């Protein structure tokens, strides 16, 4: 897969990261696919002990939901197309911020976030530090009372 | 009038839009002239501007609009202000459009004379805030 280093990258180096590979099709064209049905299609381009990376094909329906990535920090480039990435508040007034072709973020461990309201088609590069092994989601009851679900991923 | 969602739009979609009336000279062509309103409604202001080479906006905000440019003829220098007065500056050349979020802060200015653009912002544009340095060098932000 990706000729990568062996160590844990930090936030800056997983933006790089994602935005050198956006540049470099060679590594992924290959795998653009969008699901008719199903789940979100997602596509390893690599993961090892220390990097996921990981080629995200959006639909318009598809919602991350509410998230945590417990200890990796991540960032994501957008190849195509256009995300919304949301984060939360306490009163329920959620941060929403568009993210377009050719910009990326990144985030450290502590980040809660949600990511939905893809343009149909849209593509983009997604890489964890350490690897995402495990997920936080959170969801609500009926009552309005919040939970967090750890998932191995 | 223009078949759009009843909402404000986000600046994707103001990017979607700009490029879409560039593609379409038959409602803009004849308002060529060296601003002219194309639609303003709850929702959207929608602009052709036409620049000499001496037009500069100032830096401003536009309050809580999103936005989005099209250049269709010529070029523009879109600049985003720095800490430390070392501005970041990008020339968008024709054929080529950018989209800000509300929270944008620019300044642009012509950078080849007969340049011809399309904006819009949503909301409408009803507060802009001009920043300006006093003579401290301490810098204030009017509201118009
Ligand atoms: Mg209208
Ligand atoms: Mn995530
Ligand atoms: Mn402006």
């Amino acid at each position: 897969e990706l000729d990568l280093p062996e160590r844990n990258l930090d936030r800056r180096e997983l933006r790089d990261l994602v935005n050198e590979l956006a540049a470099h099709p060679e590594r992924w064209a290959e795998h653009v696919m969008f699901p008719e049905e199903g789940g979100r299609h997602y596509a390893s381009l690599h993961r090892d002990a220390y990097v996921d990376v990981w080629l995200l094909c959006w639909r318009a329906e598809d919602d991350t939901g509410w998230h945590d990535h417990d200890i990796s920090s991540g960032a994501v480039r957008v190849v195509a197309g256009a995300l919304k990435e949301c984060n939360p508040r306490i009163g329920g007034e959620h941060l929403e911020t568009v993210v377009s072709e050719g910009e990326s973020f990144s985030f450290g461990p502590d980040h809660i976030h949600r990511l939905t309201g893809a343009v149909h088609g849209s593509v983009s590069i997604a890489a964890y530090s350490p690897p995402l092994w495990r997920l936080g989601q959170y969801s609500i009851d009926d009552s309005g009372v919040m939970r967090r679900v750890s998932v191995s991923y």
